[PDB]
């Protein structure tokens, strides 16, 4: 048994900062809806399982919304703009939504505290970033500007490049740190800290994030008939392994966030980092960001 | 004599879609002022010349504005959000400004017709563009990649990649084009199609765009005692040489965009694109982004 065994990817319940609603195609009415709903969006499950997406959206904004659902070019259109008006008394969201074993997922997220132009910044992190990226001259450089960069967008009090090798192994060949972190630099883990199934899911689905490590999971309801495990691969708001829980509270990090890298197809390393005291929602166009660094630093994973 | 020869960064004029003017530092007074500025911002040369730059601009933006022009971190500030009050009737303008030889130089073109969320179409096509390019297996996969992206993104009638070989010629190695332009794929041209000082002029500043080959140059007026010449080498509204714009005319071609390709800090390659009929004013955002994917397959030249 042990690790490996856990099934992670279908939890059941989700990290209850955002809401998870799976929508039928092409009706949009929605078959599940997160248990935090009331919290986030004003509404109970009783009022939304069985209601049109529709009917919930401010309605200036709502043949867009639906159109992009129904699109598959599903992202390339993320993130959505979803308007949610209940009270009314408009709420903003970040939509990701994503098509995964024939359910149409759509996860909300609070649009971040504003202000400033939308995606100006994230703008701004990959011009500046790739170009930092672009001075490394070899495999050393890359990964400490890259855990400079990543660090200084989001930060977090540790960012590392953990490389795995050929058992899956894994050693911190690269650190940028608050000093208040003790430093990881050059230790080496056994490849069961990250097991199989884990790094398997992380070959396919290359960003998490934990804004903090102590949540009460939002179960997934679902209308009678549905539900039976929800395939939650793809989704951000995927409550995690709580073992790995226990090992972050053993580490003493309050909040996680981690970046595949890959080369070949195969998963080469992490991007990992931590949050020391104190939580870390990083904002959408952050952390959009930094997986797009991510993305290059993968396809550099030539030199 | 011959091509080499001529001084193309110091041409005393601009493509008058844009306008040009030079900043003293710190104080932001205008030096100098391209002669297009009545078309274009509503003030004389005259009305233009030794005042600060604050005079013309609308007073909530004003400050910002001065507080990143004497930045530097200039750019990475561009573009900067310039809205020139004169009738007033506010103009809106995004200004890339830049310092070479002693010299702050601010380039104004009109925003764009808007009226998308600022910056979101820069988002989709540098990630959209990012995975189609790591789809690319080899050097051949990728030229062709790049091509139909660069393509896709501005409209223009072809775009082709123009890679140099040990004595400067160069070859149309790739090529996505409608069909009503002629197919230069497999052409090999001369090395004084790209003569020598374009071509190092090149390897620094990465971007050259016409929109169109038959404008009338507007002459960058100075304070007495100032003029002398400019150096527009780093200036995005630099007129180009006018051999240059016959060969243009000669190909059949009413305008241009050409990315440099680096590889080993030496020019490798262009990236060249031509409008056969008709002019191609790029916006801001999509020329951005095919600079941008430039420089991201300028790194991976190394597969
Ligand atoms: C057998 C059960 C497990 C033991 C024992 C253990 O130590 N982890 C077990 C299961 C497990 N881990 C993860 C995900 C995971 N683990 C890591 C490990 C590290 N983070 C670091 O910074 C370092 C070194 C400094 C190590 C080593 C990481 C990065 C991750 C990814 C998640 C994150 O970024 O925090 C899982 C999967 C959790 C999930 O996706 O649900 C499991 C089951
Ligand atoms: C000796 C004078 C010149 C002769 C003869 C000639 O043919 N060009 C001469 C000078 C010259 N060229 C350029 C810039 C330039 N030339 C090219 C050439 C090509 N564009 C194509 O698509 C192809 C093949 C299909 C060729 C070959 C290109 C791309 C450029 C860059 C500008 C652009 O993108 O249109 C200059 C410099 C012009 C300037 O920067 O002021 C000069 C002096």
């Amino acid at each position: 048994t042990n690790c490996d065994r856990e099934p992670i990817h279908i939890p059941g319940a989700i990290q209850p900062h955002g809401v998870l609603l799976v929508l039928s195609e092409p009706g949009l009415v929605l078959t599940h809806a997160s248990e935090n709903a009331p919290a986030v969006l004003g509404n109970s499950a009783e009022q939304l399982l069985g209601a049109p997406l529709g009917h919930f959206i401010e309605p200036s904004v709502r043949e867009p919304l639906e159109a992009d659902l129904r699109s598959a070019r599903l992202k390339q259109l993320n993130p959505l703009k979803v308007v949610w008006r209940v009270d009314g008394v408009d709420r903003f969201f970040d939509g990701i939504a994503h098509r995964h074993q024939g359910r149409l997922i759509l996860e909300l997220e609070p649009s971040s505290h504003r202000e400033a132009v939308p995606f100006l910044s994230f703008f701004h992190a990959v011009r500046d970033g790739l170009s930092r990226l672009r001075d490394a001259r070899d495999l050393q450089e890359l990964c400490e500007a890259v855990v400079q960069e990543v660090r200084g967008l989001t930060g977090f009090d540790r960012a590392i490049i953990y490389r795995f090798d050929a058992e899956w192994n894994g050693s911190v060949i690269a650190e940028a740190r608050d000093a208040r972190a003790d430093p990881y630099l050059g230790l080496h883990f056994p490849a069961s800290d990250i097991p199989r199934q884990a790094r398997e899911l992380y070959q396919l689905n290359w960003l998490r994030i934990i804004p903090t490590i102590d949540y009460q999971p939002a179960r997934v309801r679902a209308l009678p008939g549905h539900g039976e495990p929800l395939d939650l691969s793809f989704s951000v708001l995927r409550s995690v392994s709580p073992i790995h829980l226990e090992y972050l509270h053993n580490m003493g990090v309050q909040a996680s966030m981690s970046i595949s890298l890959m080369k070949d197809g195969k998963l080469w390393g992490l991007i990992s980092c931590h949050q020391v005291s104190g939580t870390r929602y990083v904002p959408y166009e952050v952390r959009t960001a930094c997986e797009f660094l991510g993305e290059v630093m993968s396809s550099l994973l030539a030199a």
